[PDB]
């Protein structure tokens, strides 16, 4: 995240850090949103490589114990049948995780609530990014849990030429673009968190940025709008 601040410990308790074995040791890759005790929601574009993975809940610092964390393998990978690696602005950048061990909730573990079904925000609605991603362009993982705050911009200006075009689809959220304040590498999967009557949902899934950099104005962060998602989520977990 860049142009974020530091995350309070039990402010996004269903934010998760989806990590990869490099060597003998995991290394921090995307984010994800825990759905169930058992599921988690991330960008099917970070489980692409056929990689090793689990799942970190309760995590804060990566680099330090913060004595909250479960550390979970992942046991199925059920990436979007529509998800295709060579064409991410076809959309479909969604993936469901099955963990091997079903994770204990408390303060710092708990799920995401997500959008109902059909659900688009009116454009300036209030959002935060949340990840442990990029702080600058081309520049390093936070240690710590960042967030943003990035207001949606609706599809009638995200789809316009000076922002986004024809890239951005209706099964879309973006979010921000003010040139300061962005989502960045590493934080893919991981959610957008918009308050609607007082409680937040997770609405996106972040998904992409420009080529061009991170931050950059007019080129908002790009995450797959989850309320297009409901059914085919729970097709999946029902199924499995
Ligand atoms: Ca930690
Ligand atoms: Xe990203």
């Amino acid at each position: 995240v860049v142009g974020g601040t530091e995350a309070q410990r039990n402010s996004w308790p269903s934010q998760i850090s989806l990590q990869y074995r490099s060597g003998s040791s995991w290394a921090h890759t995307c984010g994800g949103t825990l759905i169930r005790q058992n599921w988690v929601m991330t960008a099917a574009h970070c489980v692409d490589r056929e990689l090793t993975f689990r799942v970190v809940v309760g995590e804060h610092n990566l680099n330090q114990n913060d004595g909250t964390e479960q550390y979970v393998g992942v046991q199925k990978i059920v990436v979007h049948p529509y998800w295709n690696t060579d064409d991410v602005a076809a959309g479909y950048d969604i993936a469901l995780l099955r963990l091997a061990q079903s994770v204990t909730l408390n303060s710092y573990v708990q799920l995401g609530v997500l959008p109902r079904a059909g659900t688009i925000l009116a454009n300036n609605s209030p959002c935060y990014i949340t990840g442990w991603g990029l702080t600058r362009t081309n520049g390093q993982l936070a240690q710590t849990l960042q967030q943003a705050y990035l207001p949606t911009v609706d599809y009638a200006i995200c789809s316009s030429s000076s922002y986004w075009g024809s890239t951005v689809k209706n099964s879309m959220v973006c979010a921000g673009g003010d040139g300061v304040r962005s989502g960045c590498q590493g934080d893919s999967g991981g959610p957008l968190h918009c308050l609607v009557n007082g409680q937040y949902a997770v609405h996106g899934v972040t998904s992409f940025v420009s080529r061009l950099g991170c931050n950059v104005t007019r080129k908002p962060t790009v995450f797959t709008r989850v309320s297009a998602y409901i059914s085919w989520i729970n097709n999946v977990i029902a199924s499995n």
